[PDB]
């Protein structure tokens, strides 16, 4: 009873709404968050609201650069975010690997590359290998009599993936990268029983900073809807794909896009 | 307002499975035979029983036949024709009905190739096609206001059978189909995907499967059409859901 | 001198595959429906290049029968395997390129467009290649040739369905499909089976959506792809599609 | 007035077959390697026998690590292996991302940090800072003196959707370069520049191992029963590269016998 579910980039979007449909199916939760303290400690408030000790809050940088309080490496900050579940709740049942930067890295015309490298892979990718590596090692370090029934390992990828954005290509990169990480991952953890699958929105709450045109005229060429995705049209799929309903599921992307990745120019 | 579910080959296995999670969910379910029809009545009493005039049961081949001439797109039309006479909606096609055999490269080939073609295929389209124009018939404040289509693909389809042409073509057809509907009916709101089996229900192999080394229940599989059919899923088109336990992702 | 069979040879990409292989050395039949002149003015022109080196064919690849016991779409694509062993002993290559393409709206006669889009584009590649194969393991290990390819054209752009084609979509589906189960099952007879997919190529506006040039392609942009897939060179290469497309496939609405 | 390609772990195996295969096409060949200094120079020797003048060796690490000077970046690196190719030629013509380092890296149990950087390093990321050293240097390039038949060659795995039992972080990296190959060829088409993959499946099998055990793995290609030689992989890199492929971009060429076919 009371299974753990570690969302990371849980503040806001997609991460809170992921976050939230969790808590509403029972989880206990612990929201990662990087930069935004402020709304991942208010959300934190109202799912402990609702249920006290049942979220807690995080913080790392899931770039795949070194911090400090020795230097502090990337796959130590994300074997403390696991390690955060069992240390408060004795438990992970369920990460979701949503946290992601996202920004052009062109082509056609040297600090800015040095970081955004580190950046986009870090947390697109990098981090989510380590994460998986921490979640494993704690359910392999569990005995049998004690492991939970229902492992379940969601990557945030994309739909859009063999139809790049243009300018975007590490990010691109990156969560082609991330795709085989849930292939590799299913395969590899499938005797413990993890299920690991993905999860590729479309146009989901796009930002709106550009004239109404140009944002109406994005969002028109969704076909189903001719609109971006809310965050629960994605949300909702990621906690079908936690639930027991879907234990026979893995290694598997879930296109969530409105039928966006069949058009063409 | 009670929806309806068409499910072809509903008398069995998978197929039963699809109708008994929607009949759980509310619907009511026409259950489509060839012929299991001692099975189908069956399945239909049971569901009659626990809410009345919630199932009926149609027969129909679907292979690409005349029958007796009535063609295989007259048939489908009645199929829907059949839930909308009984209960004046179908809110969801489910195209699980498949025949399966061996049609090896190296009369009895022109029969395999309307049967299987027929089953995996050229019917779900006419299906799709009747579906699509009761929908767009209906007048706009009369629609049902979750329109779902699901078509029982293969989660092994880039990784052939050996032997199985003419039903690895098929499967194939029916992904084109579920591509090309869910993009031209996604005006109508009608959402169009597949869920794609791996080794399910086997009547081995089995103990290759990376996930529990065995094959899937029933419900593993009926239960992820049943969500795609939930309005929960309803930005989810033109998609296709493999729930295979990870034997796609395996080699020789 | 080895012999190809290319289906839907007398115009546009199938001619043009006709006389990429020919000019590797090919004898090639030349197989049509309705183009009967433009496929006996093609082989005028090879025959005149090089003596006895194209001969011409005529079939319906509709999945319909046709009068003489009336004959099955099996049958006449038997018969079209046959013309090649019968002429020149032998058949080398089958390239799967007659295509009808034409709308199939769901929204806003039927049985004939199915029959006509399914039929020359899945069924009778189905019954070609399976005709193909039968004279490959008829034929003493001894005598039999070195290099055997069967080409399928399929669609670059499959995944992305062109607006009311649905017909045309799912027998490209199918034909892919046939493709890896072929490649699969043929593979210890040595056939290899693989697929060319267009995007946009010799259109009779929408160029200009094309990443790389921003036009359709040429006949031999394709062609020249199936040729080096025909050759040893590409021996290694067997149930896989070879997208030809500019890019076109990369893009998105 | 001869075109130039540049090819990543040129010294042995693959990459010496795609070097040889390009020169016979008439491609002076910057042959680029790591650790393998007296193959790649013996290869050049016979390169330059052959055509004088149609070969250089350069030396670059492309794990995604800095090495010895102020500290020298991968991209650096990447920039100065391009610029080898103008610095001697005058051109770069054809790149191949061919460089690549292949070993397990188990999910369940310095050298973990080193292995993605390396896996990391020589599959993907190395990959992207050379495509781009390579476009900036055409972009620069008045369009009255580029060459007319660019083309950029990922080299990635015809097995992506069935991964190698442990072998995560190569399998991550290969789909990372599969997303190059796309990202880049899309951002690349208005300069003409294509960018395509070969895949291979199971190529030129190393037979360190019990003969029963490495028969048995190529006895399961459905054609032909066993692992490609060299060329039948590079004799596709270099038609990819011939101006009759010039239609083709974006595209994954798998050259694997069939293996992609199979299942357990
Ligand atoms: N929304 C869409 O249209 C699409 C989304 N997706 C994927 O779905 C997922 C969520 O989408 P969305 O909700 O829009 O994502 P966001 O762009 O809103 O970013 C989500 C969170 O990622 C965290 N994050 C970014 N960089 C870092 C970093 N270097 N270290 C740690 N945390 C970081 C931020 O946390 P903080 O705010 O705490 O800094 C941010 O809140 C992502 O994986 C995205 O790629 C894919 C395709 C389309
Ligand atoms: N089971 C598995 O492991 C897998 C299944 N699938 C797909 O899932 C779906 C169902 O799986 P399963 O339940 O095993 O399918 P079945 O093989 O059990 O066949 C299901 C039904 O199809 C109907 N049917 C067959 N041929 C015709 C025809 N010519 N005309 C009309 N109805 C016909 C039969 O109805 P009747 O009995 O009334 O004649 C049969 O009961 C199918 O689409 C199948 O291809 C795909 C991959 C794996
Ligand atoms: N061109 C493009 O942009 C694209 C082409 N392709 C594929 O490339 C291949 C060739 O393209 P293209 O050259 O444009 O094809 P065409 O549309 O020119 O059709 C080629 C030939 O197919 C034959 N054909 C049509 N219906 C039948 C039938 N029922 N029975 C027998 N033969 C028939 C006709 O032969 P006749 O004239 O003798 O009647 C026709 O000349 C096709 O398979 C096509 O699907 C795929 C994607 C894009
Ligand atoms: N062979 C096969 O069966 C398959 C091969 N492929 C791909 O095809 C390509 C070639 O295959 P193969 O010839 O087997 O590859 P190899 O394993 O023989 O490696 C080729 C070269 O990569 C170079 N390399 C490795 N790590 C680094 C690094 N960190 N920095 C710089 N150079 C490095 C080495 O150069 P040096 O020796 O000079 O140090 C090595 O000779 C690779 O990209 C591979 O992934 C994909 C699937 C199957
Ligand atoms: N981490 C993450 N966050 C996101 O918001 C996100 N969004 C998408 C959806 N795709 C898009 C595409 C374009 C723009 C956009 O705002 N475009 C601007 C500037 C950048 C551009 O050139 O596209 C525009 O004016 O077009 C946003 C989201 C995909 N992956 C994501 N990943
Ligand atoms: N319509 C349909 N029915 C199925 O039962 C089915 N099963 C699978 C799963 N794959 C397989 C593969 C091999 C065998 C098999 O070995 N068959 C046995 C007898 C059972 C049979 O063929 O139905 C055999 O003797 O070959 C069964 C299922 C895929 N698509 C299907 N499609
Ligand atoms: N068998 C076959 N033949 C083809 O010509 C073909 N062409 C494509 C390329 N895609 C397309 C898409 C749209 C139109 C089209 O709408 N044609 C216009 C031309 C009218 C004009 O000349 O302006 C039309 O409406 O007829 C043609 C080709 C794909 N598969 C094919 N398949
Ligand atoms: N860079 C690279 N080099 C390769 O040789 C290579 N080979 C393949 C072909 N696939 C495989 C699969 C398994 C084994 C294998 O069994 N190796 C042993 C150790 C032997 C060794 O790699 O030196 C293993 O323990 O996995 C080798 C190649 C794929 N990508 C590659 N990538």
């Amino acid at each position: 009873t009371v299974p753990v579910a570690l969302v990371t980039g849980a503040a806001k979007r997609l991460g809170r709404s992921i976050a939230e449909g969790l808590h509403a199916e029972g989880y206990a939760v612990c929201l990662h968050y990087h930069r935004s303290a402020a709304e991942a400690n208010a959300l934190s408030a109202t799912l402990n609201a609702r249920r006290p000790n049942s979220a807690i809050t995080v913080q790392a940088d899931l770039s795949n650069v070194a911090t400090a309080p020795a230097p502090v490496t990337l796959f130590t900050r994300c074997a403390e975010l696991v390690a955060a579940c069992y240390t408060h709740w004795g438990r992970c049942d369920v990460l979701v690997n949503n946290a992601s930067s996202f920004y052009p890295t062109p082509l056609l015309r040297r600090e800015a590359m040095e970081t955004a490298t580190a950046d986009l892979f870090g947390s697109n990718a990098i981090a989510p290998y380590f994460l998986i590596k921490a979640f494993a090692h704690r359910v392999a370090g569990t005995p049998a009599k004690h492991r939970g029934t229902n492992y379940s390992i969601i990557n945030m990828v994309d739909a859009m993936t063999n139809q790049p954005l243009l300018g975007y290509t590490i990010y691109t990169m990156a969560k082609g990268a991330l795709e085989g990480l849930t292939r590799s991952a299913a395969l590899e953890l499938a005797p413990l029983q993890i299920r690991v699958n993905g999860v590729g929105p479309g146009l989901s709450v796009l930002v709106d900073d550009m004239p109404p045109a140009v944002w109406e005229g994005h969002r028109s060429k969704v076909p189903l809807y001719q609109r971006d995705s809310s965050a629960a049209e994605v949300s909702d799929v990621v906690i079908f794909l936690c639930s027991s309903k879907a234990k026979y599921i893995t290694g598997t992307c879930v296109k969530v896009d409105g039928g966006y990745s069949l058009t063409r120019a």
